[PDB]
């Protein structure tokens, strides 16, 4: 019945629910997922509560670090491997490159990424060592000044899915838009995530919106609200069915809560110092 | 439990929550609303069905050739006029386009929304008596390549959502993006719209999604699965409550059917004498 976590049980129900009404497709590597196309999950932000899931641990550094990367724009993978973050790594390599024919391209530059589409949608890309200020709409700054100045909008959006320059992109965004929206003080995301598994991005992808909520409430002076999580194909591998299992049979923790620990001139102004993740309790690895 | 539309009876069932759960924005222009952010339904389209609502009549022959008019590129409200389809009327009308300071374009001249995003995304908007082939990103060629070549492709998106634009458009799109998913030889969609009136808006673009969905399935050769309908800013106003719970006790009828009665050469190659609509039955108009 009831659940101190009541938000991520749901999650797990998700994931049972993908393992007992999903589909199972073999792709063309032989790879073997189960899934099911459309799914929608909510979390409470409330006092600080950040939805970092438990029963698996979500790499932290990487969340915060990524997001402070698409803040600023970048698009530059060596700057997240330079904080020993490697999750872009192997997107940006040189045999990556190559392989989308991107042949005179410099390892770890993205492309159009994310970032460079938040800041400056719509600017000419040139490489990941160019100054775009003021080029391009800067939708990050404008769902700021609506939260603030216009907070009652159906039209607070921000997305990287620009059409016009995801043939240079490593890949597709996979959260391709996010919508904001305020009611009673308190500030609302809804993000879509076209693809994800359910053992590593969605957990990843449902943090980082949650992190970024609670930053642009702080930046906009609202308490945080809700997070909802809208999935395209939400898939989970056949060949990991077993650790799902154990997973899902585990009763999660309270969710950690974050803490910014100065102030903030605006979005552009956190680092990494200075966010931090209180009380994160999370269950023991998984083995394979 | 179970009804004879259990489809239909879900939407109903979504109208039920956000007039128990949902938050309030009172006015007075007489247009407060009640709300929720984040919701989301499914619709089976198998053979033939489309989701036309039953308990509250759609528009049907605005429904048909709005979609024929976005497919074919258009943004000039007059086509649609000529056709007494009149929903986009009002947006284009002379007073409308100067209170933007549109204060030259020809009346009906809507900008660069819907249509023109979907097959020229990027291009040089002009207005909407201009040659744009070969401009811009075809996406909805796009996702019909996609889906004959790479069905197990995660990435099969369109989206009108366009921030360089939408400063030109009369209003930004409404219905932000759609996905599409292949399985078991049938063809998926999932729409995202920000913010509708589930009495109007709502139900006319789920009625324009199946539409697409099932004339996309022709193109490709597949057959249709189902439609996911996911909603931002999800609410009815205030001053319908009396209608709707009358609304809400009515038995759904089953939803028609779409037949085409010709062969297509493209996408590009539908008339709305060749689209059929089979057995749509409805609950009488409700008089306040």
């Amino acid at each position: 019945q009831v659940h101190l976590n009541q938000d991520e049980y749901k999650y797990l129900k998700q994931v049972e629910q993908i393992l007992r009404e999903g589909t199972r497709r073999d792709d063309r590597t032989g790879t073997g997922t189960i899934s099911i196309f459309g799914m929608q999950s909510k979390y409470c932000l409330r006092n600080g509560t950040i939805p970092l899931l438990t029963t698996k641990r979500v790499y932290w550094k990487g969340v915060l670090e990524e997001l402070l990367w698409f803040i600023s724009g970048s698009t530059d993978g060596k700057l997240l491997m330079e904080k020993n973050v490697k999750i872009w790594e192997k997107n940006g390599d040189r045999a990556f490159l190559d392989n989308l024919g991107f042949t005179s391209r410099e390892e770890g530059d993205l492309g159009p990424v994310y970032g460079f589409q938040w800041r400056h949608f719509g600017a000419k890309y040139v490489d990941c060592h160019t100054d775009y200020s003021g080029q391009g709409v800067d939708q990050l700054a404008e769902v700021i000044r609506q939260i603030k100045e216009q907070p009652d909008s159906r039209r607070i959006i921000m997305s990287a899915w620009n059409p016009s320059d995801l043939g240079q992109m490593v890949l597709p965004p996979c959260h391709t838009m996010c919508q904001f929206y305020v009611d009673n003080g308190e500030l609302s995301c809804q993000l879509y995530q076209r693809s994800g598994d359910m053992g590593l991005g969605v957990p990843f992808n449902l943090a980082s919106y949650g992190l970024l909520t609670h930053m642009i409430a702080k930046v906009c002076g609202l308490k945080p609200g809700t997070l909802v999580h809208t999935l395209g194909d939400a898939h989970v591998y056949s060949n990991h069915v077993d650790a799902l299992k154990i997973q899902l049979d585990r009763e999660p923790y309270a969710f950690p809560k974050i803490r910014f620990t100065r102030d903030v001139a605006s979005i552009d102004d956190f680092t990494s110092d200075m966010i931090a993740l209180d009380d994160y309790k999370c269950h023991p690895k998984i083995p394979m």
